[PDB]
């Protein structure tokens, strides 16, 4: 496509809608919300206040990469939140996964609502794609295709254009029961070496993913009496989430997870790998 | 080595130690009971006992079998005792695999001593091998794999000599938690699935099982949404069980399996493959 076209039209747009006045945009890291931040940026400059949660269920890494990106590279005004102790704590107890959906997005409305009065925007910036404050929306009339060869005309990293979908909620619904402190922890360094290892042995999934499934088993050295933890791998195919496979991923690459697993956290005593396509089940757990 | 001349001998044996008196053997349909009980018939005939106890944590087809193969064909004096409420009362609401173990033990002795009471004998014959009642052991001084040669040259179905190793317990410690019929159905059906796809493909694993997680995942039962159980199929090679790798099965009967789980036994909703070898882990999951 015409893109130098399409950016110039979209800035001017946004520059036309905003004037003076200062916008808000969430950022998630997602491409989506990426791509505009960045359209917005080109846009009104200083004037976009860029906000980063950071819910405590966040992938390795992640919230350092985010303020890399945005605030050092691109130059951004970010304002990075640390709500990990909210989260946390309104999570306690929380084992109904529609309840713990619930209650991040109701909690990161007020994390985000709170910022967003001290700030004294009148626009609000959002990434949706085809499919208070007065709402903006310049990626409205693109499909996830497009915004992925947006994202990269407008030099976004690969790690973002290319990136595979990751939840609002995080490692919350990658946990079964209730979440603490611990088992995110647990589950988000699973997570790292899911993708280490899909990353290294070339496969490109729709999704890769580590879940700590709740259920415990004794193992046979050490202290076998002590019960720990089992993970679910989770790696699927798909075009658009709709429908998908479980991925036939090679056996010595699976034997790789089990193994960095259970050798690096030492908490997880057994490694399971989900073979369940979609339809019958869920990508997600839940 | 002289499997003729070790019968001959044995069955002298036990001839001259039990005279005219009974003998009773708990028959469990492994190797080792079923190889000591046919020894015990040739030498004493009716006069062996043989208690077949129905856990109600059998395997489909396992009770059926067994009956068909020391009854009918046999024409050993069985004794088949079904205990199963006893069994499944006993159990529950304990969730302890430990004491799940001890209390299935406990039982399994009130059931077995009730009946040898009612019978009368003054020998236990046991299956013990290398390396009240007076007991006779007459696989004592054989290992393993010889005892399995003596099963095939005494006339036992392949179905048994090259039998994978089954718990005591059975299937209850194949249920996370709570052991329930409902439960003990719905790992029956799934266990059976997993052996017919091992056959099926001409495999020849140490072990071959399925194990109900209890974790919950949402699924479709026909027009409306429901909570549908986890399965993990648990499939290891082994030389003797000292160590165990999980087992590389090949895509297709993971695929087989899983396909028949979740469209056979629609209160699954996934199924999961164990990846985890021992160590660090242990075969069964309780």
């Amino acid at each position: 496509m015409d893109w130098g076209r399409f950016v110039e039209e979209k800035v001017r747009e946004i520059r036309e809608t905003v004037g003076d006045s200062k916008a808000i945009i969430a950022l998630s890291g997602g491409v989506d919300s990426s791509t505009a931040a960045v359209l917005a940026h080109k846009a009104i400059g200083d004037r976009l206040h860029a906000v980063f949660v950071n819910t405590g269920f966040l992938r390795k890494g992640e919230p350092e990469f985010v303020v890399k990106t945005f605030r050092d590279e691109f130059g951004m005004n970010l304002h990075y939140v640390d709500a990990q102790d909210r989260f946390f704590s309104a999570l306690k107890g929380v084992t109904d996964p529609e309840e713990k959906r619930k209650i991040i997005g109701r909690v990161f409305i007020e994390v985000f609502e709170e910022v967003a009065k001290k700030i004294g925007a009148e626009y609000l910036i959002q990434g949706t794609i085809a499919p208070n404050l007065k709402l903006i929306e310049p990626l409205r009339d693109l499909y996830k295709d497009e915004v992925r060869e947006l994202a990269k005309f407008l030099g976004l990293p690969e790690k973002i254009y290319n990136r595979m979908p990751f939840p609002g909620p995080g490692l919350a619904v990658r946990v079964i029961g209730e979440v603490t402190p611990e088992k995110i922890r647990i589950v988000r360094e699973a997570n790292a070496i899911v993708e280490e290892e899909v990353e290294r042995a070339g496969l490109r999934p729709w999704q890769a993913f580590a879940v700590l499934l709740g259920v415990k088993t004794v193992g046979v050295q050490g202290d076998i009496r002590a019960y720990k933890e089992t993970i679910a791998v989770r790696i699927v195919e798909s075009i658009d989430g709709m429908t998908a496979n479980a991925m036939n991923v090679p056996w010595e690459v699976l034997q790789r997870i089990a193994f960095r697993i259970t050798s690096e956290i030492p908490e997880v005593g057994r490694v399971l790998y989900d073979i369940t396509n979609k339809p019958p089940a869920t990508i997600e757990f839940e």
